[PDB]
């Protein structure tokens, strides 16, 4: 989760996700 709540994050990084 974290960072996956924006699309910034989410997009370039789906390990946090």
């Amino acid at each position: 989760g974290g960072c996956c709540s924006h699309p910034a994050c989410a997009a370039n990084n789906q390990d946090y996700c």
